[PDB]
């Protein structure tokens, strides 16, 4: 399993969930990297938080951080959690349509 120096650190997704203070859950955030950057699941989360921050600016920001510093161009929850983002943006309509498409590419056939 993953286990370095940021792994009590994860009482923060009991703040954001208990604690209705995102902001807070940032200086938690902060410390679980400063201690190594790595850990991408851990920037998927910081996507999340900025995008309902209404930084949708800064939340792709993350998206392409992940997709260049790492090249895990592929992470399905990520490439969600951009069309969220891109959902809610001021300029073209049509980005958010590709983004929605380009993940649910997976799609789905007879679930039974």
């Amino acid at each position: 399993m993953v286990d370095q120096n940021p792994e009590e650190y994860y009482l923060e997704g009991v703040l954001q969930y208990d604690a209705g203070n995102y902001t807070e859950s940032i200086d938690l955030f902060e410390k679980a990297i400063q201690l190594d950057p790595e850990e991408s699941k851990y920037w998927l989360m910081k996507g999340k938080a900025l995008y309902n921050l209404e930084r949708y600016e800064e939340a792709v920001d993350c998206y392409n951080y992940v997709i260049n510093v790492i090249e895990d161009e592929y992470n399905k929850d990520v490439w969600a959690a951009k069309a969220d983002a891109l959902r809610y943006i001021e300029g073209k309509e049509v980005e958010a349509e590709i983004a929605e498409a380009r993940a649910k590419l997976e799609h789905h056939h007879h679930h039974h």
